[PDB]
DNA sequence: TCTCCATCGCGCTAC
DNA sequence: GGTAGCGCGATGGAGA
């Protein structure tokens, strides 16, 4: 039950002092929404760790992707290093890697239950169907030393939280025996196993120990076993669970043959038949979530339980990028309630697996206690219910929002071709941005064509190789990015004095005033940014753009000649 | 009611 | 009875 402590060779900057103030204000007076309007470049995961800090409340963040969950788990793992900053997302391949994150996952709930010094950065996997946080804390194995429990009676335990005996393969999740010492390897652990030495009914010693080689690291008066599944449940309740599946199932069954569908019926029928058969030799399976209704004996049609839940009632919940994690939230539920009635109406599952689902947005606003949004362009959502804004637009070192010209499409390319050259010359980089990726593809030909060294960046490219272009151009072997919707949230390269944005009137998401000020923004990081828009007419969203970026160069300038 | 891009999750379908 | 690699719905925001 810690306490956060900052780790940070500077201190609060700008107008970083009274933004941390006046979210710390409203926390501390009950307030559940806010928002920090939180301009690019102005440190705002610096500002939120204050926060953070300042209330010592355990806080969920959450990110739209995992490029930026990732990046924000590294940074807060540096500001807090002696306190418990942990991931939870689920599996891909830019950061085995699929024992890692299934790792990190058990890491972070078990953290929870442990210590009060808890900061857990998510994707909406936070918002999916987990089991009962009560289960999965009543079930943890507790062991301290000169504690009268039978060997026999902590294996029965084990086996039944989802550790599997294995003598040989000793890897994480598993536990294995070698007469009086019960060697166990947490699921929340990549490289620390532990050593539990009994005496008849007395645990004598506990060891944590390098499992690879053997190396006793240490003593423990006590350590806490935590169970090796999230939907993990009681032997006692497997039997009515199974009984209640098994009639599940034949009812299903029926329907399928009452419609013809034998082909359904047979799969649906082999599938939970060996499920089943896992069922009564441990608990567990290959698609375990799914039978959480039965297995939970809750009522069918239920809300679930998710991450929320295994929070205290008294979390705090940042939403980083709120304008765009909003809806991405928002849409899962109807999204996983079509692609689970495809698989009951082929046999695939039962009926009960709609119970395994992410919360509806409703669900979720009754799970908040206290929620900061954190973007440069809030949507409508969050400037409903929060009581004005936190504006945080002076950045640390003094970088201005850049300058806009709007410049006509006749002639547009030559216009930029030329303008790219002088930047060349002043070892300075360039973003432009098009509509399509044929179009960007088209240009980057194009440019190359014209002596320019130049690449193109969109999604048909893998996130691997994405890291290396972006590291090219840095470098200075590419010049020039042409994107379409990725020179976005989170692209910070301040070699980058150019942006120009292509086809600016052509209204919609990728031309709106929230995207067009991400765009901007990408520019914000130099002292010389510049953005050239083209386009024959100024859009509605071109103009609140221009407007915002304006207002706030001008009050930057007013801050920098005071200040020095 | 479709398009443009880019993201998440899940889970079938081939290695 | 092991897993990476696709395909799927929803979302922004307008045009058509
Ligand atoms: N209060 C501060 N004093 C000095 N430097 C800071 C402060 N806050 C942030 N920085 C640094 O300034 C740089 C730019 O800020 P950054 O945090 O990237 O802004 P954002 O994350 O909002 O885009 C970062 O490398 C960060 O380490
Ligand atoms: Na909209």
């Amino acid at each position: 039950e810690g306490r956060f402590q900052l780790v940070a060779p500077y201190e609060p900057q700008g107008d970083q002092p009274q933004a941390i103030a006046k979210l710390v204000d409203g926390l501390r007076r009950g307030v559940k929404h806010q928002t920090l309007l939180g301009a690019t470049g102005t440190g705002k995961t610096f500002t939120i760790s204050n926060v953070i800090a300042q209330v010592n409340k355990p806080t969920l963040v959450i990110a739209h992707n995992k490029t930026l969950a990732g990046q924000l788990y590294s940074e807060l793992k540096e500001f807090f290093p002696h306190n418990a900053v942990e991931y939870f997302v689920c599996y891909y391949d830019y950061y085995k890697i699929n024992d890692e994150i299934d790792k990190l996952r058990h890491s972070a709930t078990s953290a929870l239950f442990e210590r009060r010094d808890v900061i857990i950065v998510a994707s909406v996997s936070s918002i999916y169907g987990l089991g009962s946080p009560e289960e999965y804390r009543e079930l943890v194995v507790s062991l301290r030393v000169g504690m009268e429990i039978e060997r026999n009676a902590l294996l029965r335990r084990l086996v039944d939280i989802q550790y599997d005996r294995n003598d040989i393969d000793f890897r994480r999740g598993t536990f294995r025996v070698r007469g009086d010492v019960v060697e166990i390897f947490p699921a929340s652990r990549d490289e620390h196993s532990i050593r539990v030495e009994f005496f008849g009914d007395e645990i004598e010693r506990i060891r944590e120990v390098d499992a690879l080689t053997g190396e006793v690291l240490g003593e423990r008066e006590h350590v806490a076993i935590f169970p090796a599944s999230h939907f993990v449940t009681r032997e006692e309740k497997m039997r009515l669970a199974i009984q209640n599946i098994e009639q599940e199932l034949e009812e299903r069954l029926a329907e399928l043959r009452a419609q013809g569908k034998l082909l359904e019926a047979q799969r649906l029928e082999q599938r939970t038949r060996y499920d089943l058969e896992m069922m009564r030799e441990m608990g567990f399976s290959s698609g375990i979530e799914n039978y959480s209704r039965h297995l939970a004996l809750r009522p069918p049609g239920s809300t679930p339980y998710t991450l929320l839940d295994y929070f205290p009632d008294d979390f705090l919940i940042i939403v980083d990028e709120s304008h765009v994690t909003l809806p991405q939230l928002r849409g899962m539920y109807n999204g996983d309630r079509a692609r689970k009635q495809v698989l009951v109406d082929h046999g695939f599952r039962l009926p009960s697996a709609l119970d395994n689902r992410p919360l509806t947005f409703e669900e979720f606003e009754q799970k908040i206690n206290q929620i900061i949004y954190v973007s440069a362009t809030p949507g409508p959502y969050e400037l409903e219910h929060s009581p004005g804004v936190v504006e945080q637009i002076i950045r640390p070192t003094g970088l201005l929002d850049p300058t806009i010209d709007v410049r006509p499409t006749k002639g547009q390319i030559d216009d930029l071709i030329g303008e790219i050259r002088e930047r060349v010359e002043r070892n300075e980089r360039t973003l432009v941005t098009t509509l399509t990726k044929k179009m960007a593809e088209d240009l980057t030909d194009y440019l190359k064509e014209a002596g320019i060294k130049v690449a193109y960046l969109h999604s048909e490219i893998k996130t691997l190789e994405r890291i290396e272009i972006i590291r090219d151009l840095r470098l200075g072997k590419y010049d020039v990015l042409v994107g379409i919707n990725l020179l976005r949230e989170g692209l910070d390269i301040p070699e980058v004095s150019l942006v120009a944005i292509l086809d600016a009137d052509k209204e919609g998401f990728l031309r709106s005033e929230r995207s067009l000020i991400q765009t901007i923004g990408r520019a914000a990081r130099n002292a010389n940014g510049h953005v050239i828009m083209y386009a024959d007419t100024i859009t509605k969203s071109m103009e609140i753009a221009i407007q915002e970026t304006k207002r706030r160069r001008a009050i930057q300038e007013e801050y920098n000649r005071k200040h020095g």
